[PDB]
C-alpha cells in the first residue's frame, strides 16, 4: 500500500481473551511453548531481568507479538549481536518474541511445520521497522 513504511499495526487484546488469543494465533499447544520461549531470551538480554508482564498483542499482517510490562529504560544488552542498549518493554519485547519464533521453527527439527510458523517471524519483523526505535531493534534481533 505505502512505499516506505508498512501499514501494519499491532494492536492490544482483551485480558479476557488472550487466554485464548495467544493459543489460537500460535496454536492451543504452543500457547506455553512460545510464551517460555519468548521471556527465555529475554532474561538473556539483561542480567537483571526479573521478568514482566508480556502483553498480548495483535497484528494486522497475519501474526502476532508479545511485549513485556516496564516502564523505563530497560538495560538490554543483546549478546545475539553486543548490542548494548537500553530500550523499553515495547522496543524491547520485539526482540524477545522474534527470537523465540526462530528457535522454535529449528526446535522441532526440519518439518512442515517448521516454515509455516516462520511466517509469524517475517511478519513481525517488518512491523519493527515502522517503529520509532526500529534501528535499535533490527539491529538487536540482527
Amino acid at each position: 500500500m505505502n512505499t516506505e513504511e508498512q501499514p501494519v499495526t499491532a494492536s492490544l487484546v482483551a485480558e479476557a481473551q488472550r487466554l485464548d488469543f495467544l493459543p489460537t494465533y500460535f496454536g492451543p499447544r504452543l500457547m506455553m511453548r512460545g510464551e517460555a520461549l519468548v521471556y527465555a531470551w529475554m532474561r538473556r538480554l539483561c542480567e537483571r531481568y526479573n521478568g514482566a508482564y508480556w502483553h498480548y498483542y495483535a497484528l494486522s499482517d497475519g501474526g502476532f507479538y508479545m511485549a513485556p510490562d516496564l516502564a523505563g529504560r530497560l538495560e538490554i544488552e543483546v549478546n545475539g549481536n553486543g548490542f548494548r542498549g537500553e530500550l523499553s518493554a515495547d522496543a524491547a519485547g520485539i526482540v524477545a518474541t522474534l527470537f523465540a519464533l526462530g528457535q522454535l521453527a529449528a526446535e522441532i527439527a526440519d518439518t512442515d511445520a517448521a516454515d509455516a510458523l516462520i511466517d509469524r517471524y517475517h511478519f513481525l519483523r517488518g512491523f519493527a521497522a515502522g517503529h520509532p526505535e526500529a534501528a535499535a531493534i533490527y539491529r538487536a534481533i540482527d
